[PDB]
């Protein structure tokens, strides 16, 4: 089965946040991302559909660098910072 869990490092200069967010909403069942400085979005996503790594590499091109992940959690958002999550938190 092709992977569903991917980490992606997305270049903001090549992919504005709103384009990334729309793609994540359309293609991810669950996702979260942070920002690290050229600013990059550091994404983890579980895709709705199994998708080959080669497909992911082609559709992101040099705008993002992706890799299937064996990690199965979004707990990086528990650290300090401003993160975007696909689900609703208590203060949202
Ligand atoms: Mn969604
Ligand atoms: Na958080
Ligand atoms: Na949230």
């Amino acid at each position: 089965t092709e992977p569903k869990w991917y980490d992606i490092t997305v270049s903001k200069a090549k992919c504005p946040e709103e384009i990334l967010r729309k793609w994540l909403d359309e293609n991810g069942e669950r996702y979260a991302y942070g920002r690290e400085r050229y600013e990059h979005f550091q994404v983890r996503v579980v895709l709705r559909n199994p998708t080959s790594w080669e497909t992911m590499r082609e559709i992101w091109g040099n705008s993002g660098h992706c890799s299937p992940t064996s990690i199965r959690n979004f707990d990086f958002v528990l650290k300090e910072g401003d993160f975007v999550c696909s689900w609703i938190k208590v203060p949202d």
